[PDB]
């Protein structure tokens, strides 16, 4: 691997969908780069950027920090799935309130990870029962087998609704959007490969994930 | 008047591969019995035979029919465990890899004890062989490391099968004999009168075998 180095630092489970076959497409682009993944610390994963531990994070904020810089990938709507008879599928807004009773289905990550309860539940002091799963294909069926509810990405969500499986609300009267970024150290700003692998990741989600929009 | 039959199916499941026909077969089952209530009961990380015993869950997907006292046996089918590692790896050259194949090598795999891992416990612990790991509860992450030089893996066949068409890895037969696992539906003995949980199993069947290649039958 002549070249160097593109060590992949992200938290992010739905992220993976996109993120993996973008791997596949740079790989014999840049065959003399090095991949790998640095995941599962649960944690902000800008801090191994920092640390020389990654060269590149998947995030969810670019929050101005000194040493890193961030490139915007695309922002996309976070969507309520409940299942087609669930008393919620009667609201066409879910209200931080309707999250109340209902179960939360998950991936097993900590709430500061999670847009929905960070952004709208925690702030309200909501906090209702949680259920987690690894996989989103879990998550959809324990969803559509009325084990609870769930906030997950229109374009994940997509798929299972023409599978009659879930329907999706609007989660909050001003909606649930995600804003994904790419964060870099400020010295690695011009090896051509890190940006190369930014426009990779965008080109292949703007035509393969719908509601996807730019982010400024 | 009857509205259909009621019930309850509560999966027991801890194996990462099997909810790729095990999800759909759910969304199968779902119309076609709606008043039976599905359910997923996974995580402990141990053998889902016990949930059964324990009323905790009723139905477990397991790779051994041990015969048990109080649990029913339904076979589902058999697949080939293939090796995984990145066209350009030294172990492209070899046909088949033997259990000292693997001793050098970085191991990706589901991050789990190595009693629900086959190649392991079938192969690499009776020959005293415990390479370097590297995990990851997704399957879709394994292939990408493996394409990467980061390690090798063994997966069915079937799962395999879409990334060797875009030239993420090649696959090769682990061991001369080949690497064979086993999968069954159990049961109680006192459910085995239960419609819905038969149906369960020949959906399963059904599905498996119009969609997966490389599919064997079990017996008995």
């Amino acid at each position: 691997g002549e070249a160097g180095e593109l060590r992949i630092a992200v938290e992010c489970h739905t992220c993976f969908d996109w993120l993996m076959p973008a791997m596949g497409e740079f790989r014999p682009m840049w065959p003399q780069v090095e991949l790998d993944i640095v995941s599962g610390f649960q944690a902000d994963p800008v801090g191994l950027l920092l640390q020389h531990r990654a060269d590149l994070a998947i995030v969810s904020e670019a929050e101005k920090q000194n040493g890193i810089s961030f490139q915007p990938l695309f922002a996309y709507e976070m969507v309520g799935i409940c299942a087609p008879d669930h008393p919620l599928a009667a609201k066409n807004v879910w209200t931080a309130e309707d999250f109340i009773g209902e179960t939360l289905i998950t991936y097993p990550v900590p709430d500061e990870m999670l847009d929905l309860p960070k952004k709208i539940l925690i702030p309200k002091n909501i906090n209702p029962p949680r259920r987690h799963s690894e996989l989103t294909i879990a998550i959809i069926q324990l969803v559509a087998s009325r084990r609870g509810i769930a906030a997950l990405p229109y374009w994940t969500v997509m798929p299972y609704l023409e599978k009659g499986y879930v329907v999706h609300r609007q989660i909050t009267a001003d909606g649930l959007q995600s804003k994904l970024y790419a964060a870099i150290r400020t010295e690695d700003t011009d090896k051509s490969y890190l940006n190369n692998f930014c426009q990779i990741i965008r080109e292949r989600g703007f035509a393969d994930l719908p509601g996807l929009s730019e982010l400024e």
